[PDB]
């Protein structure tokens, strides 16, 4: 199935635990994946214009490690649950992804997670201004416009919106399309 062949593909790329001990400030992020018409979607956020780091800009949900978190993947369900109101029950969490270094300091861990098809977000206006679906194959034939930086332009054919997406987070949206989608029969 489409779902099984996903965890297939994702749980050969799966670091484990392998950096999670290493000093560092530690922050996770939720990699969400849902299948809607029959294709899969990643799920992102645009950050409240309120917060002190990237006013405005899309992210994945995800935040600090903190001292309750059992693990890095606690803290990413930790914090997805705070913005946009997943549960753990609707979350299976499939791997952990290579992690990001940022800032000489700091160590940003990635987890695939596959989303319950009747999760519905409420975003919290505290953190997130909007929540929004894509569809991974997009990210295997973006919309590039230069910035000198790659920045991706995605419109929701739905109501015409075009968000922006560059950084660390069209970089991980573009290696989770690769591991699910590439070689794959028609
Ligand atoms: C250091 O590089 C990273 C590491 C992790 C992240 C993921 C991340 O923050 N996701 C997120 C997505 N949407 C809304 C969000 O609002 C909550 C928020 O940003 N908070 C929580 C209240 N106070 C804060 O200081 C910060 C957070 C982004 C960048």
């Amino acid at each position: 199935s489409m779902l099984d062949d996903a965890k297939a593909r994702l749980r050969k790329y799966d670091i484990g635990g392998k950096y999670s001990h290493l000093p560092y400030n530690k922050y996770s992020v939720l990699l969400p994946l849902v299948a809607k018409e029959g294709k899969l979607h990643l799920l992102f956020t645009v950050r409240s214009e309120k917060l002190r780091r990237a006013p405005g800009e899309v992210c994945f949900p995800g935040g600090k490690r903190d001292p309750t978190d059992m693990d890095d993947a606690a803290t990413a369900l930790r914090e997805a649950q705070e913005e946009v109101g997943l549960r753990p029950h609707q979350v299976e969490v499939v791997c952990c992804l290579v992690p990001c270094l940022i800032d000489t300091d700091t160590l940003i861990t990635p987890f695939v997670g596959l989303i319950d098809h009747n999760f519905q977000a409420q975003p919290n206006p505290a953190e997130v201004k909007d929540v929004f679906l894509v569809p991974l194959a997009y990210f295997l034939h973006p919309q590039v416009h230069d910035q000198i930086n790659h920045i991706f332009e995605y419109t929701n054919p739905e109501d015409g919106v075009t968000y922006q997406i560059k950084g660390m987070t069209a970089n991980l949206a573009v290696l989770v399309a690769f591991i699910i989608l590439e070689k794959k029969p028609t």
